[PDB]
């Protein structure tokens, strides 16, 4: 009823969902330019030592590296969080060409790829109460670029040819997600939603401003999976980006000067 198809992408989802039109949907645009620098911020703290990783999903829209959420063993705090976030899963967002892909847009800017890093607020006690608060999720985004290889990625890349089809799933153990992340933690922070239904307002998003870069094959490889479920038409996973929201009463600020 939903997906990223020639008739049912974003722009039908707001008969199903109608925040789809709400005030705090993402993704935005990022406007370098009037993103404000917040002196009252704190730097990001990603504590991704004792990560359990325990398998990834083709779930028919991406595919999701899940993480035991059930103790504090990956957790995101600081910046403008209060209290402590949860990773639950990664997943991703890329385009059938290296010039789009991203949700986030950066002086209307699209990047090839966006990783999303999805932690939830542990006052909630678990990640469906989570979703029903204002301040219940905090995702952490990470443009990715084509360029060199990212070595980090390449466990993720070399698993897909297991996972092509929707449903299909592969264990996925001992995987670190710090091996994902750019040098710098500058980043841009608003309020805002999921970016697919249900698009609950629910998020704090931390956009960190340095991208990664991938490989040409690494990226060849995401396009390799397919919507579908085994035993259908091929549709190949690509495109699976909503695009910019608009910013409505919202302001986007800076960690950075
Ligand atoms: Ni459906
Ligand atoms: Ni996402």
């Amino acid at each position: 009823h939903w997906g990223y198809g020639k008739h049912n992408g974003p722009e039908h989802w707001h008969k199903d969902f109608p925040i789809a039109k709400g005030e705090r949907q993402s993704p935005v645009d990022i406007d370098t330019h009037t993103a404000k620098y917040d002196p009252s911020l704190k730097p990001l703290s990603v504590s991704y030592d004792q990560a359990t990783s325990l398998r990834i999903l083709n779930n028919g829209h991406a595919f999701n590296v899940e993480f035991d959420d059930s103790q504090d063993k990956a957790v995101l705090k600081g910046g403008p969080l209060d209290g402590t976030y949860r990773l639950i899963q990664f997943h991703f967002h890329w385009g059938s060409l290296d010039g789009q892909g991203s949700e986030h847009t950066v002086d209307k800017k699209k990047y090839a790829a966006e990783l999303h890093l999805v932690h939830w607020n542990t006052k909630y006690g678990d990640f469906g109460k989570a979703v029903q608060q204002p301040d219940g999720l905090a995702v952490l985004g990470i443009f990715l670029k084509v360029g060199s290889a990212k070595p980090g990625l390449q466990k993720v890349v070399d698993v897909l040819d297991s996972i092509k089809t929707k449903g299909k799933s592969a264990d996925f153990t001992n995987f670190d997600p710090r091996g994902l992340l750019p040098e710098s933690l500058d980043y841009w922070t608003y309020p805002g939603s999921l970016t697919t239904p249900p698009l609950l307002e629910c998020v704090t998003w931390i956009v960190l401003k340095e991208p990664i870069s991938v490989s040409s094959e690494q990226v060849l490889k995401f396009r390799k999976l397919n919507f579908n479920g085994e035993g259908e038409p091929e549709e190949l996973m690509v495109d699976n980006w909503r695009p910019a929201q608009p910013l409505k009463n919202r302001q986007i600020k800076a960690s950075f000067k």
